């Protein structure tokens, strides 16, 4: 296709998994032929936030772990498509 302005929406998801006295690690695999380490924001409230910035569009493989144990929900598949232009959905207070 084209080479430059790709634009790919970020990956923001919250998995129901508590985390207090443990480390949560993960990894992403792009269809290009490489791998990039995702991001996790431990809330220590009973859930975890996953943030990943895809560079290419396609099916990516995300494999998370917990102190050496496949968290309840990983790995997970997430497709990446070009960022939309417009979208309905007003905000409220």
């Amino acid at each position: 296709g084209s080479s430059g302005s790709s634009g790919l929406r970020p990956f923001n998801l919250v998995i129901p998994f508590a985390v207090q006295k443990g480390e949560l690690t993960g990894e992403v695999r792009m269809p290009s032929g490489k791998t990039a380490r995702p991001n996790i924001t431990d809330n220590k409230d009973g859930t975890i936030t996953v943030r990943y910035a895809p560079t290419e569009k396609g099916l990516h493989q995300m494999g998370i772990k917990y102190d050496g144990n496949h968290i309840p929900g990983s790995p997970l598949q997430f497709y990446v498509d070009a960022i939309n232009s417009r979208h309905s959905g007003p905000s409220s207070g």
